DNA sequence: TTTCCTAGACTTGCCCAATTA
DNA sequence: ATAATTGGGCAAGTCTAGGAA
């Protein structure tokens, strides 16, 4: 079939690992992870951290990427992109390309591709150990179109792969998880819990 | 101009041949002979045999090419809806505005004809392999039948083309196709329909 | 030509026109009526239309189609678009924005507007038909519905088809009455039941 | 001559649930 | 448990006949 961007999980010889902040459902919160859906939600153009965890540490040089893909294998091919109504608007943070959802918050080091193959969009930054005193590295990454956004997303789950690349661009590890860009992360949380 | 939608089993006696898939709801892809219609799932292997009586000359190639199977339509050069072609991806040869892609063939060339427009796929005819009977191209439809905009649920035809390296028609076979979801559901139905 | 005849004349080369088989359905488009030898279609569609021949017209021969009105009172007036449609309806660089008829996929289209008497036409060349065919189609679309206040309004045109050699000296003759309109299948379907 | 309707019955993607191995 | 595949069914979306202003 048509090719598509790989998914599958894999630690590497690093440990690699993502994890999360345990913001809970409130109605304050701006961005809120399920364990049990293994899925993210958060505001439009909020921060958004995700944490990055190693058992050893990875190579200089080494990259973190992010790429959303859709989640179901029937939309799989489509590239994940804004809106027009969004990759319209004057949201420039002037280091991102105006049509990727996916941006990489406070990081002057931050790299966006637009895949000359495939299409696909995607943003590095390169990896650092975790700040002393400190577990693991965090990254703060905004989405920039809502999954509601008909035109965009359209109300189809999509999934965040976080790949861990040597300078080269060879594959050291990679993880993923599920995103709903909304309006009401922890209401929307409690209920898909809810549901189970 | 318009293109014909006529057999031409030509002077190397062209046919193609279509897998015995199986009728389950959402088979990837499955071919009816009474309908003589190939009922496929966007981006999956549309598996197509080439079947020769006799080896074509070298400079052979294969041509793919949709049309509307409806009269009027048949002048609509049939291509990727809005959106898609918005939001396409690609690997590294596939236009945008493609329906028909040939996967795993880093042979294949794409033309859109620049006194037509007409879009089509086109590789090398490959012999089959010592001890074979046939060579199989495999084709990916990437919208499917009823994508408002594109197809917007109007029929089409493929329409496979032997040629050489010239240019020339050698044969000409046909099927008609319908992208959808649950290939399987549809073509019961659509048999059922009789 | 101050009103073109529209007399049918097959000439020399048993010039006669063919029509495709749809029944009254909305989504039927494009409809010809044998009874009434009207065609309807709707706004800016297909309209393929059979050209059948006994004989070969020898290479050079044209096609062209001309809009005339159908009743006499309307006769002398050149059939145009509206100042409406005028203003954007230019689309393929080959036909001019009044021209009511076009044809599509023909990469030789030549459109025409005579210099003397306004008339608005399209040509084509003659070409035989396909291989294993018996018919050489052309594919005629009608700018304006015939609903066009300040365009048509209301009034019923004919398109003449004729067959022409290159000099333009008439060879064969045909035409039939349009009717542009708004879901075209019942419009025909009723035309058809009056009677 | 268009423009509204009123539904009903398909068309058709995709949900979910059971079920495979 | 655990993913993949499947079949049931559904409902958003389509076009219908059809009568009406
Ligand atoms: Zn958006
Ligand atoms: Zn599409
Ligand atoms: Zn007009």
């Amino acid at each position: 079939s048509s090719s598509v961007p790989s998914q599958k999980t894999y630690q590497g010889s690093y440990g690699f690992r993502l994890g999360f902040l345990h913001s809970g459902t409130a109605k304050s919160v701006t961005c809120t992870y399920s364990p049990a859906l293994n899925k993210m939600f958060c505001q439009l153009a909020k921060t958004c951290p995700v944490q990055l965890w190693v058992d050893s540490t990875p190579p200089p040089g080494t990259r973190v990427r992010a790429m959303a893909i859709y989640k179901q294998s029937q939309h799989m091919t489509e590239v994940v992109r804004r809106c027009p109504h969004h990759e319209r608007c004057s949201d420039s943070d002037g280091l991102a390309p105006p049509q990727h959802l996916i941006r990489v918050e406070g990081n002057l080091r931050v790299e966006y591709l637009d895949d000359r193959n495939t299409f696909r969009h995607s943003v590095v930054v390169p990896y650092e150990p975790p700040e002393v005193g400190s577990d693991c590295t965090t990254i703060h990454y905004n989405y920039m179109c809502n999954s509601s956004c008909m035109g965009g997303m359209n109300r189809r789950p999509i999934l965040t792969i976080i790949t861990l690349e040597d300078s080269s661009g060879n594959l050291l590890g990679r993880n993923s998880f599920e995103v709903r860009v909304c309006a009401c992360p922890g209401r929307d949380r409690r209920t898909e819990e809810e549901n189970l």
